């Protein structure tokens, strides 16, 4: 009766959790299965991810207000400051929907699970501190300059995903060894700065403790490699040995040793993911069987209740129909535990179709089309005119560049661009009138060249409507999107398939890695605005300074300028110049900030990138 | 009779080849076993390696003659040019002993093996071309400037070793994939140099084909990261996207993909070495058994002939005595094939002894010494005064540096250096008078601190003989060797043993890796002297040039200046400056040379270094 219905909804939600690899640790009530099935629907989780993007996007429209044409200090516009309430309004709107997500996730799980899970307790702590800071910053009329509630904003991105949580555990185990290597690195610097100060000061670089300690720190990342040993190596040829040995021990041996420590915890990363996901699938279907054999009742289940329980799940139609036809043909005998676990192993095959074409009225007309459609060179006739188009844009690009840069002939360019895009629209039209509209949507390559033929047709016709033959600007935009045709050649990779397999493997596994990149940049940019906001002003410089080189755009005035400044220090080149600038402008203790950014970003994250490419290249072979 | 003796020498040379892991593919004659046993002796192979060092050392004393105080062009001495015949004389002396090595190695092996082995045929080819060039360069009175016979000199280093031959096979298999990645790299540069020339020229960097192609090539290795995008990013904030995407695809994705290709052929490198070496050992002892069972004869061998054949081999005395005592106790029954192969498995254990101490005459005196010798803190009392010594040298180093740099007090430094080295000589003396002279030689740490106490005693006493208390120079040399005492602290590594295990693993496996490094530097330096020998002369510069920065010491005038110039391009920093200098001074086509040096050294060899550290870190766990 009522227990009959409740075991159905118990067994629907268990199979649905066995497809999408979720654990079974939630309470089972009457109404809770409606709440659980609606919360894990894709329409509810998409607004949750859209919120997390909206929270992190608001740092572009805050009070420093990175909405400017440029980011120089010598010449830029006024900062558009918003009114008092709008950025406060959107933030408390999204902080409401984060409270709703926690309250649903606490209701669906146990209180004993709620007190033990550290991620849920940290979620409640961050929500109340962000709300306290919101009321404080609104009790004043938007006049608290530094807001702590923006620092906790990357925590919502971490708590939503699971691949970020797995990778942070992998860095947690590597930290006992990387500390010991960094200790050996600190011994390395302090010994050679005392050996250096005895040897040379007895330079421009070796004259003090903090000046000599910086010079060997910057040489450790080889940012001034010939510069730091010009005055030594010009006095005697033997002082080259001192700087050669420092960067063989330092940059070669110990920085590459630090990569291999991080790889040694990511060494079996993907195979643990398949073993855990298969273990979650087998536990889901077993719990579905064990509640279905105990409906009204040898051991086993009735297949009539199986037809009532595979009806109301979300699954592919090909997987739904093939599974239902197997169990329809099976008899009324009870299905054992082993027969149940083999039944749900039709979730391993993948089904692909493209489409069939449509028949025309004139039978010789459709015959002449399809015979001359399946040539396997009709596309290569498209590829021949594609290569012919790209070589023409290049060969005129060297012609218009060097000589007569003001006013050029530009006669035959419009002719070739006429005949090439006319050929593209015909190949667009002949393929749909052979296959069909749904058949042309079936191939993902054909969407790319079909859309590009459209946009090239709009820009060409508008070019031929203004003139007959800003003229240079329209031929600029026309030539730039023509070079996108060369991204049809690269989808033809027959011999070198390991490279194309790898780039497919990386982009499907960038949810974890980009998540840690975003969290690291978001914290360090926001600290940097609070420390170096207006410390660079401008109104015969030394030839290697921050001012001779016109580095005025690398400041921390707002959030967009901070992200590009922090990028230029991540690649380590010329970061001696940034250290010398902020030492002069914002005191001597600012070097703690740039050295910490070198550790978190350049050392750990780049070696975290190489470890992930090593694992995704070495998979199944 | 005579066949009795010949089977003995057959079975001596097979067991000796089964210890030192050499194959059995050589002919067996009467006199040839004397030749083979004398050629593989360590006194014959050491002069062969000393010759190979002597051939490669002669490039320092050749006609460019790198014997100068400095290597500037603004001020350096005259080149000491040697007479006509001496470098020719030493070369033909070593070319004689290479002919003797080939002739022995061809006599000991088969002619059919000689015609099939490619290394032996290349050996004969290089020897005759080096001899033809020697007679040609001596028919003129040392006036052929460029000598081809120096280019073939790294081939003798490759042919001698076997770890270099194994690693060159591993690079041979990776070359089909690295070419495909470099193709994808070349597509990457040519697309964005045409996209760049449309976008910006419609800069200082984007105005031509060869100027724009260099700018994106140098950005690929991030040698001008803020410099190439100053004028774009100052005009508009959106042009940062063009340069961010180029170095995410370029330097991040594709250069780290090129590491993982090389690692995928070194992935099982050391385990193949143990499996091949154990296979060479089992084949050696089996061939020893099969010729010993067929001396005069169920199956088996007589142990009396075993005592005659284990007598005349070279082996450790501990392994010799333990093996002989096992077979002495075994009876006169014939030893089977399985019993033979288990007999030679006492080459797996390793035996360590240090020494016993010696007794003194007064029994309470020796009792008081040894009781207060085994404290485990007598060494730490040495370690406490070691740390006390090193902190004192440091704390005065900041005191003498900053203020009053001309003439300093320098009063208490001689006092502390007196009492510390006096303590060291006593700890030197009390340990030998407790253990012994042979007991003090037993510990390799004690040789290091014992020798350092000696040299510190000579320099201190000579310091106290000139003065009472060049004075600053002697306190410089005294302070510098005192800092070597800190290399006693680092031999105490209890928690972080994986780091110390790895550095032990690297240095025992640097025969292969340094061999390819030496071969690469030797060829590219010698080509560079022949191309850019006198193209840099010197007699208001742009602020980022080769002349504003005083880079005058990075030339190719002789062999020592070439090696440091090629080093400064291996680390990729500021190599835009070198490209701009040699373009102005030695034509436009010189960039082919520096780009090829970027590929061989920076790309392949550094990734060859990371692959080897990855394999030696991941071994037995
Ligand atoms: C600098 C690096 C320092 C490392 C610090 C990070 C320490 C860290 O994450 O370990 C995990 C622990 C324990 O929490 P933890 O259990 O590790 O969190 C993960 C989730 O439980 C996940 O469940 P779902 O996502 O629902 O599937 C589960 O699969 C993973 O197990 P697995 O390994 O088998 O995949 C867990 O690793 O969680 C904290 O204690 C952080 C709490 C506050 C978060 C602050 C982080 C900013
Ligand atoms: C840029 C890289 C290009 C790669 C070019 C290098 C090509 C290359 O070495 O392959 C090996 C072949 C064949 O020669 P190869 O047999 O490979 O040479 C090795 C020796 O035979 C070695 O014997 P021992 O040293 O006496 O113990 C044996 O153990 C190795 O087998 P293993 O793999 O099982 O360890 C062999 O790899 O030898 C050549 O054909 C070069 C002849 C002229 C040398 C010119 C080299 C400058």
């Amino acid at each position: 009766a009522a227990r009959w219905d409740l075991c159905i909804d118990q067994a629907v939600v268990f199979i649905e959790d066995a497809i999408q690899y979720r654990s079974i640790n939630h309470r089972v009530d009457a109404s809770s299965m409606w709440l659980y099935r609606r919360y894990y629907s894709n329409v509810c989780q998409r607004t949750l991810s859209f919120t997390i993007f909206l929270i992190l996007f608001l740092a572009f429209i805050e009070t420093p207000s990175s909405l400017t044409s440029t980011a120089d200090v010598r010449y830029r516009a006024a900062p558009w400051e918003p009114p008092c309430g709008l950025t406060e309004s959107v933030e408390v709107l999204c902080l409401l929907v984060f409270a709703a997500d926690l309250s649903v996730k606490g209701y669906l799980f146990g209180w004993a699970h709620f007190q033990k899970n550290l991620w849920l307790l940290g979620y409640l702590v961050v929500l109340v501190v962000s709300l306290v800071d919101w009321t404080v910053s609104l009790s004043l009329v938007c006049h608290e300059p530094l807001r702590i509630r923006r620092l906790l904003r990357p925590f919502f991105l971490l708590q939503n995903s699971s691949m970020m949580k797995k990778t942070l555990k992998c860095i947690r185990w590597s930290l006992p060894e990387m500390a010991s290597v960094g200790l050996l690195l600190a011994i390395h610097l302090c010994l050679f700065t005392m050996f250096g100060m005895l040897l040379f000061a007895g330079l421009t670089y070796f004259q003090n403790l903090p000046e000599s300690l910086t010079s060997l720190l910057v040489l450790l990342t080889t940012a001034n490699n010939p510069d730091v040993m010009i005055p030594a190596y010009s006095k005697n040829r033997a002082y080259a040995i001192f700087f050669i040995v420092f960067t063989v021990i330092g940059s070669l041996f110990l920085m590459n040793l630090l990569t291999a420590i991080i790889y040694s915890q990511f060494r079996g990363y993907l195979m643990k993911s398949l073993q855990t996901s298969l273990f979650r699938r087998r536990l889901g279907t077993r719990a579905a069987f064990e509640v279905l054999s105990s409906m009204v009742g040898a051991v086993g289940v009735k297949p009539q209740n199986l037809l009532q329980v595979l009806q109301k799940v979300q699954l592919d139609s090909s997987h739904k129909q093939a599974m239902m036809e197997k169990v329809r043909s099976y008899g009324s005998v009870l299905l054992s535990a082993e027969e149940f676990q083999k039944l749900f192993n039709e979730l391993d095959r993948s089904v692909v179709k493209e489409h069939p074409p449509r028949p025309e009225y004139q039978s010789p007309f459709l015959q002449s089309a399809q015979f001359l459609f399946g040539h396997y060179y009709f596309d290569y006739l498209g590829n021949l005119i594609a290569l012919a188009n790209l070589v023409s844009i290049c060969v005129f690009l060297v012609l218009d560049a060097d000589v007569l840069p003001a006013e050029r002939d530009d006669f035959i360019l419009g002719i070739l661009n006429c005949v090439f895009i006319v050929y593209y629209l015909l190949e667009m039209l002949l393929k749909v009138f052979a296959l069909g509209l749904r058949g042309y949507l079936s191939y993902p390559s054909n969407v790319f060249d079909g859309l590009l033929t459209v946009v090239l047709l709009v820009l060409e016709i508008s070019t031929l409507a203004v003139y007959r033959l800003s003229l240079w600007d329209m031929t600029r935009m026309l030539n730039m999107l023509i070079v996108f045709r060369f991204l049809r050649i690269i989808p033809s990779m027959k011999p070198m398939a390991v490279v194309a397999s790898t780039v497919l493997g990386l982009v499907q596994n960038m949810r974890a890695f980009g998540g840690i990149l975003v969290v690291v940049y978001y914290v360090f940019a926001i600290i940097g605005i609070n420390l170096f906001r207006g410390v660079i002003v401008a109104l015969s410089a030394p030839c290697g300074s921050f001012e001779q080189l016109e580095y005025w755009a690398n400041n921390f005035d707002d959030f967009a300028a901070a992200l590009v400044t922090l990028w230029n220090l991540m690649v380590v080149n010329n970061w001696q110049v940034f250290l010398d600038a902020y030492r002069r402008y914002s005191g001597p203790w600012s070097k703690i900030y740039f050295v910490l950014w070198w550790l978190v970003s350049s050392v750990i994250w780049v070696n975290l990138f190489l470890a992930l490419i090593l694992e995704n290249f070495l998979h199944k072979w």
